[PDB]
């Protein structure tokens, strides 16, 4: 019944709003100049960077650590959203951990796109805006850290998803079931099947003139999978380049053996 899928969609959107404080709708209002929201301070060089902590350890490292800790914050919100996905907390505890371990970066980036346009990314819960060129201008290893996220976000944002779409899409991601190590795959797939049904109906209702958006959105799951695997290699590069730099353990466990 369509009715139960709508209720699932409504449930997930509600928990998404409750777990993610900077929605795509707010981020768009911030990025496009709307009077519901206030203007970000735009970091685009070192000096504007050094005025940012007024208004909102070398430069590239300082930024990379803020990105690092800003990532843990996202994992916490994602983990809290996950708990609301019906059936998730009833799964084998070890499979929960595995679903999160693998899903978290594909969801963090997917929701991260909401904060991006081709020019840069919202930072410090939308109060800041660090330009894409300033990030690309950073020293050798960190200079290329965020570029592939921007490239993805540009293509992803072209789908023009709203938060109510993303809430279901993100749940679909978490409940994959093709994740390595999963002890009991069938109840995960039963959940994902319901979510995908929910996602599909949601996209047809919310984007009726958007042909095959459902298919096109699932295909984007390929780009996410690429980003995450690409992202871990540059992590290993920096751990060996900067012996002195400390990756958060919560994040370390995410990359442990992929
Ligand atoms: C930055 C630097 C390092 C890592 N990492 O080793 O996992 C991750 C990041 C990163 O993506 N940080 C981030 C993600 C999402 C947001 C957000 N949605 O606001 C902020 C920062
Ligand atoms: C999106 C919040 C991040 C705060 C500033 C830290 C830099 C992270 C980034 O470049 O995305």
């Amino acid at each position: 019944e369509s009715a139960d899928l709508r209720a699932l969609a409504k449930h997930l959107y509600d928990s998404y709003i409750k777990s993610f404080p900077l929605t795509k709708a707010k981020a768009r209002a911030i990025l496009t100049g709307k009077t519901t929201d206030k203007s970000p301070f735009v970091i685009y060089d070192m000096n504007s960077l050094m005025m940012g902590e007024d208004k909102i350890k070398e430069v590239a490292i300082r930024i990379f650590q803020g990105c690092q800790f800003r990532s843990v914050e996202a994992v916490q919100e994602i983990t809290e959203y996950a708990k609301s996905i019906p059936g998730f907390v009833n799964l084998d505890l070890n499979d929960q951990v595995t679903l999160l371990k693998y899903g978290v970066h594909e969801i963090i980036y997917t929701m991260l796109a909401s904060l991006m346009n081709k020019d840069g990314v919202l930072i410090s819960e939308g109060q800041g805006f660090m330009t894409r060129e300033f990030l690309k201008s950073l020293r050798k290893p960190f200079g290329d850290f965020m570029e592939p996220k921007f490239e993805f976000a540009v293509k992803f944002n072209a789908l023009e998803l709203d938060d109510s779409d993303l809430a279901i899409f993100i749940a679909v991601i978490i409940l994959s079931g093709d994740r390595p190590g999963l002890l009991n795959v069938k109840p995960i797939e039963d959940i994902q099947d319901n979510l995908l049904q929910a996602l599909e109906l949601q996209l047809k209702l919310n984007h009726p003139e958007s042909s095959q958006l459902f298919a096109k959105l699932l295909q984007k799951m390929t780009d996410l999978r690429q980003i995450v695997t690409e992202h871990v290699q540059l992590l290993q590069v920096i751990k060996k380049t900067e012996t002195d730099m400390s990756l958060h353990p919560l994040l370390q466990e995410i990359y442990k053996d992929l």
